[PDB]
């Protein structure tokens, strides 16, 4: 079975991160059998040593000599650490000289929470481990590849990272999905810079060869249902959220349902806990447990709701089991049957099979910027991205903007922010616009542009710096919770080179730190705002990408399209998350980036048309749905989409 | 170099159509070296014999015995002929028994004209040769594959067939592009039916390893510029098209430019012929030649314009050269530099390289419904498809509908047609709606639904049968040329099975004839209407796909999505064709098909919302642009798009 493989990559040097197990281990095994010298990097020393010994044993079985020189390991390598990535490259260049194949395989599952339960630092960590690490290794190895005239970078992404012009929602995995899409987008936009010497592609395998995941799902469901009913009750009830949460403290499902003074939202919820509940489960008679209550408390605190930290100190603890074994097993089969039902071929691919297809694929010298699917045949929802043909929203949705509180977030795009503030205030009857900027200089700029609305008290300015959540809390406390929110980036895109000339040191090329800062300002910025605004009961949120113009540098076009593709994964995922958990908020994306310079406006007239389209796109995605119109069918259409100005 | 290959497909039987040259020849060569027995089909006997002898010689070089039993040929096989496809299968099953790999490689370039110069029968022929043939061979070989428990169908499509959720415009090649997209779409929608036993994938290679093509381009440019100016002059000038064309008969560029009574459109055109012309070229001093004049005459006759067949009989013939060698060579380098500039890797892949990647890929058992790109790294325009978030068009575009002549084409979708007719007539001030149906029963149905508008003379009905062009000519002559046009299919989708049970004869499965009829009513129908309406100076055209509902059969969903994906290639291509040749008409697509049953409306309320969205989508794509608004920038946004209701 190795006969097809032996010799296929003879003389190549490959670095495989995450090379101690999984796909990465098999790719390293097969690359070495095909004749390549391989450096396997991983965290655990012991498993890496076992993988090394197994591969060297196999190489010797098929006739290779000096097998210890063909398989090296780099234990203790945490790819989230820029310092350790540098160490990894130095160790690999020392062992083998120039790397021919960089296999960016290492990946962590990430936080595995809904965005609104996802710590910001946890999100950052996934980006560092899964995405920024890929750029960092390319930035260190591509100069040697280009000097020698050939190289290959392979980013091991995922089917759930999406595809060209389509995003795949991965609920409870937004950090993972963004990092997987960014891996693909990196290949797509760097291919033209890295060519002709260097190929860069991604692979996007689907699922490859449990009661605890099911219990967590059921616990998360209970959390979401309580949070959603509380949030909803609080926007119409006269009682504070504090007083609403006290209704849960007897922790008695029947008593809440039967309480004539409880909000309908909570009474109807308790009714369905009793109806849909397993009578042998204490979750059918008790509202929550202490674990769910702490997580619910964190959601409410994080959304600026005011209530004491010990409000659940005396919560009566429900007797075990909170969910019955039958409920957990039923959900576990629901998850299993769901993954199996994805497969057209009704069979799970193995890691070995997937690595084999990848190693063959690596021999192809005519592909760059592609995403190869070594396994596939998947039935799954996808969200097409990039509609340009759109009109204004309906009068009924536009009517919901009258009297609303608008938050606008930005700094660099002053003309866009000024036109948007004036549209909401002058055309659609918004009560107030809270302008949330990064710096004092940005605040003063907006205050001068909007001086008429500032002097009338319709335009408030807040300076956020890098503390956008605290700024939003200021806005909640002083001006009220937002209806529509528009989130634009604070920073422009950098203009440094993305590759260096063949004979240079690459000293001016986009650094690893600058790429991480790109992600901070152009991806994490939007994640933080979406997380905070969803927790704070915002009605709608438009995530706006950087602007490209007819004069943007070719490098800005690349980074802009990288961000646009990567953010689509976030927008699709949180859109479905919000829909599936009965959250009201409409989250969508407005793209100011285009693929090609020739598509941009060329004269003042076309520029006016473009700014008009920008206003219409934001209104289309931010005008709230009247509650009667928010059917299952219309709900999906107005969540998690992206349109291009 | 064959060591990796030998044994890889040992014991497999492969049928390769178009197997005498090109990619197909190399795929057959490499499959045979990998151990498969191959049947190579082609038209030319001699080249097929040469390919057979070369492959058998190579097999013997690497140690195979009885090489005449491993490489068979089927000469004289025209895959556009259903009778010959049957003969081909019988000859192959006779030689080898069951086919394991069907490599649907045969393809013709097609008509290589703009849609408005493309004969309808020529389009049909491309569909038969390139697309229907693929279904026909699968329909004949899949039962034996499924009975034996394994099979593979590989459709050799093209990068220019597009991708999931994105269409690639291929101007002057609409018939080719549709057939290439249909090849991919066939794999995408049949994968779930053909699994688990049978894999079906497409490959989509890009360009693979001249003065005459350039001259034709320049001749086509001259034709387009004259046609566009004539068409435009005729819609505002008091003179008939006949009298306008007589202005060209002195065939004198300077005289036309200098004619104070000539329409501005023709005078400005002649000025640019003189300005942009090579003075050594007779095309700088003469308007046209007899070849261009005949083709222009055909465009005008085909658009229902009335003028004598011999109007150009006395056209003075311009002295050679009409275009100078310098002009032709300049255009030829423009085409060459354009193809080379597509390649990120700055190198043309070879047929051998592409076949090698394909043969490796064929060993992958975990992929179905995919499109593998064996070469890629291409910089090219793509048109994202499938935006769902859209509003109504602007008031300024909606104003252009007042007083207009609307054509509506359809039969099956009576409720859609009734609502659309009433919207245009009752809400947007259209002067008249010409309802163009397939049958008398459809006409009487629409006349009863719209009886109020029929009795007022606002709703005219015409019965088209399978002669939609003659019906449109009736409509032009009697009611005037159309402004907006909506083209819906006459027929519903069939409900027969798409695969048969493992042990049956497949007798009820969708036949080769039924698939061809599917293409006739769901693709060629739209092509014929787009061709005719563009020639007849229609202002806008919405191509509407079949409707899926929450209760459509799983088979209807498959065929619906096949059509939707395939028609996207047509819509994108003719949209760019129209834009690039300064045609006014806006051609777009409105999709009534969704991917998943769960996305459809479930109750009367959601159904009402859906019909509302249908009306808004059609208005969005059919409301004409005010001429001042039809900038380069806005022009691209409003042409060649698709949106999903």
């Amino acid at each position: 079975w190795a006969e097809s493989l032996i010799g296929l990559h003879l003389g190549k040097v490959a670095l495989i991160t995450g090379g101690s197990a999984g796909i990465g281990g098999q790719i390293g095994r097969l690359l070495a059998l095909s004749g390549a010298r391989v450096m396997l990097a991983a965290r655990d020393r012991h498993k890496l040593e076992q993988m090394q010994a197994m591969i060297q044993s196999e190489l010797a079985e098929v006739g290779y000599t000096d097998v210890e020189d063909r398989v090296h390991i780099a234990p203790g390598c945490d790819v989230s650490s820029e310092a350790q990535l540098a160490d990894l490259v130095e160790r690999t260049l020392s062992a083998f000289g120039t790397v021919d194949y960089l296999i960016n395989n290492a990946g962590i599952a990430g936080v595995e929470e809904m965005v609104i339960d996802m710590p910001v630092e946890g999100w950052r960590h996934t980006l560092f481990a899964n995405l920024i690490s890929n750029y960092s290794l390319m930035r260190k190895l591509a100069p040697l590849m280009k000097k020698q005239g050939s190289g290959y970078i392979l980013n091991v992404s995922s089917y759930f990272g999406g595809e060209k012009d389509a995003a795949i929602p991965y609920p409870n995995r937004a950090d993972y999905a963004v990092s997987k899409a960014g891996q693909r987008a990196m290949a797509e936009v760097f291919a033209r810079f890295l060519g002709p010497e260097i190929q860069i592609n991604a692979i996007a395998p689907g699922p490859v060869e449990f009661a605890r995941r099911a219990r967590l799902i059921l616990e998360n469901k209970r959390l979401n249902e309580l949070h959603a009913a509380l949030i909803a009750a609080a926007r119409t009830d006269e009682r504070s959220m504090h007083e609403l949460v006290e209704l849960l403290l007897p922790n008695d499902v029947a008593a809440l349902e039967q309480n004539p003074a409880a909000p309908t939202a909570l009474r109807e919820l308790a009714r369905r806990f009793r109806s849909e509940g397993d009578p042998a489960a204490s979750s059918s008679s008790a509202l929550l447990n202490r674990s769910i209550a702490a997580k619910l408390l964190a959601r409410l605190h994080n959304g600026g709701y005011v209530l004491p930290a010990d409000i659940f100190a005396n919560l009566p603890n429900p007797p075990d089991p909170f969910f019955t074994r039958a409920q957990i097993d039923r959900e576990a089969r629901k998850v299993r049957d769901g993954i199996m039902g994805m497969l057209y071929l009704q069979r799970m691919p193995t890691e070995f099979d997937v690595a084999m297809a990848t190693v063959y694929y690596l021999a192809d010298r005519n592909v760059s910027g592609e995403t190869f699917h070594p396994s596939g045949g998947l039935r799954y929802e996808r969200t097409p991205t990039g509609g340009e043909l759109f009109g204004l929203p309906s009068p009924e949705r536009l009517a919901e903007l009258v009297g609303s509180t608008v938050y606008l977030i930005g700094e660099h795009l002053t003309e866009h922010l000024n036109l948007l503030a004036r549209a909401y205030l002058e055309r659609y009857g918004a009560r107030q616009v809270v302008m949330i900027v990064e710096t004092e200089t940005g605040a003063e700029t907006m205050r001068r542009l909007l001086h008429d609305h500032v002097e009338a008290g319709r335009l408030m300015t807040i300076v956020a710096g890098d503390q956008i959540e605290a700024a939003i809390d200021q806005a909640i406390t002083r001006y009220g919770r937002p209806g529509p929110v528009v989130c634009t980036p604070f920073r422009p895109l950098p203009t440094v080179p993305l590759v260096g000339r063949k004979d240079s040191d690459w000293s001016t090329v986009l650094s690893e730190a600058e790429f991480a800062e790109l992600c901070e300002h152009q991806l994490t910025h939007h994640f933080r705002v979406a997380r905070k605004i969803a927790l704070s009961d915002g009605a709608s949120l438009a995530l706006v990408t950087p602007e490209t113009t007819a004069t943007s540098t070719t490098e800005q076009f690349a980074l802009a399209n990288f961000i646009k593709t990567t953010l689509h994964a976030f927008t699709a995922t949180i859109g479905v998350e919000s829909e599936r958990t009965a959250q009201r908020i409409l989250i969508n994306q407005v793209d100011l980036t285009r693929r090609a310079r020739a598509e941009e406006p060329r004269d003042p007239h076309e520029r006016q048309q473009e700014l008009e389209r920008f206003i219409e796109a934001v209104l289309l995605v931010t005008a709230p749905l009247p509650p009667e119109a928010d059917t299952r069918y219309a709900g999906r259409i107005h969540r998690g989409r992206a349109i291009t100005v």
